[PDB]
C-alpha cells in the first residue's frame, strides 16, 4: 500500500497518509503513516471541509466505507481506493472509529504482523486559521501554479526529514491565539541573534538519522543493523548539540545506548546475529526517549532553519495588533527570481478596490500580503521592512484560473460570502467577470458591498470603475499606472492611494499589437462613450 | 516520424527538418520568426541545431530557451539560410551515424499553399494533444493500421489542404472503402539503404508502402466513419452543419447535435456559459479540419466552404489580457475572406467600457473582411450593431427545477434576457447578494 510503505527506501522526508472515509454523526476522516506511525483522524460535518482536510494532507491511498462504495453517485465524484472492514474500533464519533479501524485492519493486514502506533490524537480543522484548497492553490504554497518555485521550497532549509516534516505541518496549520506564535517568533529570534549558535546546530544536524522514523522501526521489529549505524552516529552529534544551547533544550541523556552500539559495532554496518538482536533490544529500551529527541529536534531544525532563510532573504519579525500596516512588502516567492519593487499597505477591517492594467503587479500584489500574513501567523519573519498584521481568522481567496470559468468562480465568492468574518481577510480579483456587461459591473457592487458590511480585511482588486466610486464609509481606493514611454507604456510595480484616473484598456490592448485603425476606432468609440 | 532540425539565418529563415528513421529530408525559408516557432511546433522536433549567429544572439538563445553545436556549411542548392541548416543535419546525422546516410529527395514545402494552422489553433482544438483529459482528434481518428499510414495521417492533419480538386480526389477515395464494407473489412485485416537491415526484418518483409499507409487510413478513417458515425462532407462556398458533433467530447457522453449556416458572415453567440457556446465553435472548426484532412466528420449532413486558414482565440510576464489581445492581432493580421475564425469573449478581463469597445471594433473589423466569423460572447451591445453580414445565436439556460437547466441547444436569433445574475445565483450565491444584484441590475437595466 502507497499508504502503508513502512521502508525507508520510499518515502521522503515528508509524511505519507493512508486515508480512510467513514460516515455517521460526521464525516470520519482517519489518516494513518506506517512510516512515522502517526495515528490521527477527525470527523467533518462539511463535504466541503472534508475533501479540504483531506487535500491537506494529500493521502495516497484512501479507504471509503461500504456506504460510499455502493454509492455509485458518490463514488464517480469522489473519483472525479482499496477495499477493507470499517469495524469501529476504540471510542469516539461513530464515523471516527469506523474509519479509524479501518486503517489499523487495513495496515495490520498489510504489515504481515501488528503495527507500531502513536496516541490517536483528535484535531480540530476550527482552532487554526483556516486554509481552504484553492487559497493553497492560488498563493502556490505548496505547488506551484506554473513554474518550478512555491513558498515551501524557499522556506525549505530544514535539514532533516523530520523537521521538513514538522515545518510541513505548521504550514498546513497555521495559528490563532498569539501566545503560541509570539513563543515561535521569540525562538526564531534566537537563532538569528546568535548566528554561531545557528551556524552549530545546522551544521550538526546535517546528516542526522530520522530518530523518529528510526525509532518507530525499533518497535516495529525492522530496525536493521545499518540503521544503527547511522542512529550511534546520531546520538552521539547529540552531546554536541546540548553543548551549544545548554541544559535548557531537555534533550535526554542517551549516553548509555550511544557508548554501547560503539562497541557492539563495526564502524560501517552492512552467534553474530544472537549478539545483534542483544544490543538492538538494549536500544529500543529507549524507544521513546528517541522519539522525543526527533521531536524536540525537529523544533530547532526549522526554528533556525526559517531563522537562516529569515535573515538569508531579509526577513521582519512581525507585530500584531488590530491593523495591517506593511512597509516595503514582497512576494517571497517572487523575490528570489529578479529584482522586487517592494510595496506598502494599510488596511482596518475596510475594502480596498485595487484598479489600474494589469501587468502591474495588482495580482502578486494580493497574493504578496496573503503569504506575509500566513508568513506572520505560521511563525516565520516575513519579507518586508516593518509589517503590522492582525491576528487573521482566516485567509480565502479568488485568484486566476463541465462547468465555465464563470460559474467555478462564482462558487468560489459564494463560500468567501458564507465563512468570512470581520477577521477573515479575502483578496479578490476581477470577481465577477467573462459575463456580459452590466451582470459584470452588476454582481461585482453587490459581492463588494456583501463584503464591505461584513467588515472583512478585503482587497478587492478590480477593473471596475464604477464599483471604485460607491461612497461606502469602509471603501479605500488604490491603483497601479502604466506609462506610454518609449515602448508602448512604463508599467510601474506600485500601488499609488486613489483611483486610477485614466482607463488602460485600449492602450495595452493598442500596446499588445493591435492594428492602429483598430485601436484607433476603438479609443473613438471609447469616447464617444 | 520524428525529427532533427537545423535553424539558419540568412534571405529568410532556415528550417532543415529531417528523421534517420524514415530517412525524410525536407526544410524550409521563413520570413517571420513567428510562423517559424510555428512550423517549428507543428513537427515537434527532439532535437534542433542552432547556427553560430543564433548561438552567440545571448537574447536569441535565452528566447528560444524559453519557449547541439554543428558546423551549417552551405550544401546543395537554394537559399543560403536554408542549405545551411539543411547540411547541419547531413553533417550532423552523418556523424552520429558512423557513416554515410540515406535520404529521400530533400522536400521544399510552402506552408503557404496549404491552410494555416498556428500553435494555439492546434493547442485550442485539441487536435494533437489534449488540453485536459485523454482525447484528441487525433486519437480519435486513429485507426491506422501501419507506423506509414499514421505518419501519413498526421501529416495531412499538420497539412490541411486547400483546392477543392485534390480533397474531392479524397473524399471520393474515402467513400470508396465505406460503399464497399467488404473490401474495406478486407485490407484492413490484411495491413495489420543504409545497410543495416538485419535478418528479422526480412522475415517480416518505399514506393508500395507510401501507397499503402496511404491506404491503411483510406480504411482506417472509415472504420472510425463506421465505428463512430460520420458523413461525406460536400464542398463548396456555404457552410451547413446539418447535426454536426465535437468528435472529441462525442466519444465520452450523450451529445445532442447542432446546427449552423453561414456565408463570410460574422456570426455572434449569446446566452450564458456552460450551454454549449465553446464547444460549439470548435466543434466547428474541427469539422473544417476534418473535411480539409481527408476524413467524414461527425454529423448527418455537411457542407463547407475551402477554407484558407483556421485562427482562434479560445479559452485560456504578460497577462492574460495581453496575451488575448496578441492573439486577435494576428487573426486579423492573416485572417482574410476566405479565413475560418473563432472568437470568444475577445476583450474581456479589462475595464466596463474598453471590453464592450474593443469587442465592436475586432467585430466590424471582421465584419469587413468578410471571413466566416464564429464570434461567440456575452457582449449584447454587440448583438444590436446593424450590419449587412451579422446573424445572432444564442444558447439558453432554464431556471426548471433545480436552479436552472442549460440547454446544449444553438438557437438562431439573440438571447432575450440576460443570465448572469442567475448563474450567479445558481453557482450557490447568498440571497441579499443576488437580490442586491438583481436590483442594481434593474436599476442600471431601465437606464
Amino acid at each position: 500500500t502507497p499508504g502503508t510503505l513502512l521502508q525507508e527506501s520510499l518515502l521522503p522526508r515528508e509524511a505519507n497518509y493512508l486515508a480512510a472515509i467513514a460516515t455517521g454523526d460526521g464525516w470520519g476522516l482517519a489518516f494513518l503513516d506506517v512510516s512515522t506511525g502517526e495515528f490521527k483522524g477527525t470527523v467533518l460535518k462539511s463535504k466541503s471541509a472534508l475533501y479540504d482536510e483531506l487535500f491537506r494532507h494529500r493521502p495516497a491511498e484512501v479507504l471509503l466505507a461500504p456506504e460510499l462504495l455502493e454509492n455509485g453517485a458518490f463514488l464517480d465524484e469522489f473519483r472525479k481506493l482499496s477495499e477493507a472492514p470499517f469495524e469501529p474500533e476504540g471510542e469516539g464519533p461513530l464515523a471516527l472509529r469506523r474509519a479509524r479501524g479501518a486503517l489499523l485492519a487495513y495496515a495490520q493486514r498489510t504489515q504481515g504482523g501488528a503495527l507500531s502506533l502513536q496516541p490517536f490524537r483528535f484535531y480540530d480543522p476550527g482552532a487554526f486559521m483556516r486554509l481552504p484548497e484553492a487559497t493553497l492553490r492560488a498563493l502556490e504554497v505548496f505547488e506551484p501554479l506554473r513554474g518550478q518555485d512555491t513558498l515551501f521550497s524557499v522556506l525549505d532549509e530544514t535539514r532533516t526529514a523530520p523537521g521538513r516534516r514538522l515545518l510541513q505541518s505548521w504550514l498546513r496549520h497555521p495559528l490563532l491565539d498569539r501566545g503560541p506564535l509570539e513563543a515561535r517568533l521569540d525562538r526564531v529570534e534566537g537563532f538569528v541573534r546568535e548566528g554561531a549558535l545557528r551556524e552549530g546546530v545546522r551544521r550538526l544536524l546535517y546528516r542526522l538519522a530520522d530518530l523518529e522514523r528510526l525509532a518507530t522501526r525499533l518497535e516495529l521489529g525492522r530496525a536493521s543493523p545499518k540503521d544503527l549505524g547511522a542512529l550511534r552516529r546520531s546520538l552521539q552529534i547529540l552531546p554536541e548539540l546540548r553543548a551549544l544551547l545548554g541544559e535548557e533544550v531537555g534533550l535526554p541523556d542517551l549516553s548509555p545506548l550511544k557508548e554501547e552500539l560503539e562497541a557492539a559495532l563495526v564502524e560501517d554496518p552492512p552467534r553474530e546475529e544472537e549478539v545483534f538482536l542483544e544490543v538492538r533490544e538494549r536500544a529500543k529500551r529507549q524507544a521513546e526517549a528517541l522519539r522525543e529527541a526527533a521531536r524536540i529536534l525537529a523544533e530547532l531544525d526549522v526554528y533556525a532553519a526559517l531563522a537562516e532563510v529569515a535573515v538569508r532573504y531579509g526577513y521582519v519579525r512581525p507585530r500584531f495588533g488590530d491593523r495591517l500596516q506593511i512597509r516595503a512588502g514582497r512576494h517571497p516567492v517572487v523575490e528570489r527570481r529578479t529584482e522586487f519593487v517592494p510595496n506598502d499597505l494599510e488596511m482596518a477591517h475596510e475594502l480596498v478596490l485595487i484598479t489600474g492594467p494589469n501587468m502591474a503587479g495588482k495580482s502578486t500584489f494580493l497574493r504578496q500580503t496573503a503569504l506575509i500574513a500566513l508568513l506572520a501567523q505560521v511563525g516565520s519573519f516575513v519579507p518586508a521592512e516593518e509589517a503590522h498584521l492582525p491576528l487573521f481568522d482566516g485567509i480565502y481567496t479568488r485568484i486566476g484560473a463541465g462547468k465555465s470559468t464563470f460559474m467555478v468562480e462564482m462558487e468560489e465568492v459564494a463560500l468567501i460570502l458564507k465563512e468570512a468574518t470581520e477577521n477573515s481577510l479575502v483578496l479578490l480579483d476581477e470577481v465577477g467577470r467573462g459575463t456580459s456587461s452590466l451582470d459584470g459591473v452588476a454582481i461585482a457592487t453587490a459581492v463588494a458591498e456583501a463584503l464591505h458590511e461584513r467588515r472583512a480585511y478585503t482587497l478587492f482588486a478590480t477593473h471596475y470603475f464604477e464599483l471604485t466610486a460607491l461612497g461606502l464609509p469602509r471603501l479605500k481606493n488604490l491603483h497601479v499606472a502604466a506609462r506610454e514611454e518609449a515602448g508602448g507604456l512604463v508599467f510601474y510595480h506600485q500601488v499609488l492611494p486613489g483611483p486610477a484616473s485614466k482607463s488602460y484598456g485600449v492602450e495595452v490592448a493598442a500596446m499588445a499589437g493591435l492594428p492602429k485603425e483598430v485601436v484607433a476606432r476603438a479609443r473613438a468609440l471609447l469616447q464617444a462613450m
